[PDB]
């Protein structure tokens, strides 16, 4: 089902083999609330850091504009087996909130998306 014609937006580099479905968010604080309300959260950042770990767990998924073949982002992910992406096309961030424009769609920090980690293919809407 799907994954054969999903309206996928783009595909960055496969940081760590992972699969997740969470709502976009650019803060470890929002994860604390989410993690306590429903979890399933994602994290977008122009740079990854260790201490953010707590934010990493709650964020079983991470789509950043930076990162690379290997770095704190991946290294930490490979250790936490968490799904994470790094270095995408030209994700333009929109302050309207905290979005990122990629492929042919604008993902705003205010929706639900499903990103893959095993080849590096992002998708939106919880598959089923």
């Amino acid at each position: 089902a799907a994954l054969k014609a999903g309206e996928v937006i783009g595909s960055a580099l496969p940081a760590s083999p992972g699969a997740a479905a969470g709502k976009v968010y650019f803060t470890a604080d929002e994860a604390k609330a989410a993690h306590e309300k429903g979890e399933r959260v994602i994290l977008v950042r122009l740079e990854t850091s260790p201490e953010d770990i707590e934010g990493m767990h709650a964020a079983e998924g991470i789509l950043t504009v930076r990162g690379g073949m290997t770095s704190h982002a991946a290294v930490v992910a490979r250790g936490m087996g968490t799904c994470c992406v790094s270095g995408c096309g030209e994700i333009k961030i929109n302050e309207e909130a905290k979005t990122f424009e990629l492929g042919g769609h604008t993902f705003a920090e205010g929706d639900y998306i499903s990103l893959d980690g095993s080849t590096g293919k992002i998708y939106k809407g919880d598959i089923e």
